[PDB]
């Protein structure tokens, strides 16, 4: 792709193609987008965040991360589509324009670059990082069980070979600490969205405790509105609720952490499908998935700008 306009959004890409895409986008919209390097992965790959902004100084912001579980390919694909969409819609869509005129958006397309490279090179179903454990032959940590939110509690595994291993200590994974430091240093995030696949769920905190969050009525109503919006395009049906009541107890998750940091609008999306294809969703479903997910995300951003 020589332009973001010639990039093929209807196919799955490699890490290099995605990183090149970032530079194309910055080159084409220098006034709206910038590429920030917030760290380096365990295997030394740069960890990039795209910042979308119309100006100001430390405007209230929205965090969006995709690909923390490497095999959920639909999420990185949706992330590239979102990046392009932001640049297309600014000045076109009255609602989205209103959002960018007052808030900044930080997008992390490939949150776990080492696992992603591995899914292309050796094992398509790899979901963890690629950090090497001391007293183990097993590699990697489930980065969505490594956050300081009920870390090590039930709903995570203490065995290194487990697909749900939580890691040695909270924030042991550089991929997670890089986000933690950035968000804490910024201090003006209002929303935190983490995108995964699959199951068609929109969840709010918590997963590590049965305790109800103080903002449950509001987040529940936002979730209902977001799922109604998403369903509107293709009729895709999502369920919504707190993590623990919807799925099961799960500790060390990112939205439990972000909520505990005071970022009220903390939600996780589990994208298509419900099991027919699971992690190997056909390339043909990339654009429709991205399109409907954008409506759900925009709904949350609108509430955020207003509240
Ligand atoms: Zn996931």
């Amino acid at each position: 792709a020589r332009s973001t306009n010639t990039f093929n959004y209807a196919t799955y890409h490699t890490l290099d193609e995605i990183y090149d895409f970032m530079d194309l986008l910055v080159a084409e919209h220098p006034q709206l987008v910038s590429k920030l390097q917030i760290g380096r992965s365990y295997e030394g790959r740069p960890i990039y965040v795209l910042k979308f902004s119309t100006g100001g100084s430390n405007r209230p912001a929205i965090w969006i991360d995709l690909g923390i579980h490497s095999r959920e390919w639909i999420t990185q694909a949706t992330g590239v589509w979102f990046a392009k969409k932001f640049t297309e819609d600014y000045g076109q869509d009255p609602s989205f324009t209103a959002i960018l005129d007052s808030m900044d958006i930080f997008l992390e397309i490939v949150t776990n670059p080492d696992g992603f490279a591995f899914t292309h090179s050796q094992n398509r179903l790899w979901r963890k990082t690629r950090s090497v454990t001391s007293s183990s032959l097993c590699v990697g940590v489930d980065a969505n069980r490594n956050w300081d939110a009920g870390f090590g509690k039930a709903g995570a595994s203490s065995s290194p070979c487990s697909e749900t291993y939580h890691g040695k200590y909270a924030n042991s994974e550089v991929e997670v600490k890089s986000i933690v430091d950035f968000v804490k240093d910024h201090g003006n995030f209002k929303a935190f969205l983490s995108i995964h696949s699959y199951s068609q769920l929109l969840l709010y905190p918590y997963g590590y405790t049965t305790q109800s969050i103080p903002d449950k009525t509001e987040l529940n109503q936002v979730a209902k509105s977001a799922v109604e919006a998403l369903k509107s395009l293709y009729g895709t049906s999502y369920k919504y609720g707190s993590i623990i009541t919807t799925i099961y107890q799960a500790s060390g998750g990112s939205i439990d952490w972000s909520y505990n940091q005071g970022i009220k609008y903390s939600f996780t999306f589990e994208l298509r499908d419900t099991g027919r294809y699971g992690f190997l969703l056909p390339a043909s479903q990339i654009i429709p998935t991205a399109q409907e997910t954008w409506l759900g995300v925009l709904t949350i951003m609108e509430h955020t700008l207003n509240n």
